[PDB]
């Protein structure tokens, strides 16, 4: 189900929408991790978008301290599935997340095959 | 308030980002027109997006017919807000509603000084 | 250099290129317009893209006089012509051009069929 | 052509765009890695975008074999000389380059302090 390593405050979501399709992406894969001191990629929270193309608690908000984390979606099986030749091999997002800065972070990614965009939108209340 | 034309079914939405602050673009005007016979545009719906970037209820099932809208989005007063210069004039998009195709149109613009990106999201649920 | 009516110094460029394909966006038809003293729009140039996805030659530097011009992107028959069915009717571009001096301009188009990115690059002339 | 290690017909290309200024992205860093037998990044190729926010000669026709690469840019440093603090690390496009013999690659970047599209365009090499 399109939740991770957090079923609550939701700090944290991805969007994934496609736009040879105009449609959202459903069923991507997503990884989250967290940036170690030995400063290497720990598994931190993962999961499958929704039928809205969205991935809510992937995270709580005791578990989501400051740091470096990288969002990354595999965009090339999506592609795949479509029976479309993409060219990434997934698409990544790496990002510090800091306590003074707003609270949620929504992750949105505009998929195409040669192609991709990305955008954050950091605020302090809902949706 | 966020809304215009027809605060019901919601078949055409608007969500408005910024780019360079990451966060939605609060209070921008949106006018939506509809092609005529006569091929000039007539005024259908307007507003202003709320604090979370979006418009709705810009218009109502009944009302959203097969045809040619327009969607404009006055980016030029936004950026003038933020004491920014911009580039364009404005955003528009330009695009036929048609019934078999899929019910609900979003409509996404992602706002930069010398850039912008829309994508159309058009689906057969809610949200 | 080229003046009356040609690529002086190139003034007006534009540059399409293909997201779904991973190439340049080739034979798209291209019409640019300048607010009349009426406020209407009067044509200005036209133009296709070459094999490169780009269009030189637009106009010269001493006809591309201070004013509001608008560059309309044929991306439906784009799109049409390859079996796909786009979203948008075209892509345009509005925005006033040489108000402080005139400047070269490329105007840059990533098209997917249910989305559009544009960006403009404006550079001070010499020699 | 130029062969050894640099640009024999450029088979790797990097271009970079500012959307916040409409102007090319100048001096930005980039790192290039190749997927080494062990599974891990090795570095490949590094530069400096020029004054077009261009990037060649970063490697040979002979060099670029098949592989899985990844092109870094250092989006964080550059919005940072410029007083604006970013939301990424960096950007990073992950591909597969040569499996079906030597393509040209190039790889744009369009930055915004919260947001970057990243577009490949793919050219089969003659003369």
């Amino acid at each position: 189900g399109p939740t991770g390593t957090g079923e609550s405050k939701c700090p944290l979501m991805v969007k994934v929408l496609d736009a040879v399709r105009g449609s959202p992406a459903i069923n991507v894969a997503v990884h989250v991790f967290r940036k170690a001191a030995d400063d290497t990629w720990e598994p931190f929270a993962s999961g499958k978008t929704s039928e809205s193309g969205e991935l809510h608690g992937l995270t709580t908000e005791e578990e989501f301290v400051e740091g470096i984390y990288k969002v990354e979606i595999d965009t090339k099986s999506y592609w795949k599935a479509l029976g479309i030749s993409p060219f990434h091999e997934h698409a990544e997002v790496v990002f510090t997340a800091n306590d003074s800065g707003p609270r949620r972070y929504t992750i949105a990614a505009l998929l195409s095959p040669y192609s991709y965009s990305t955008m954050a939108v950091v605020t302090n209340p809902k949706e």
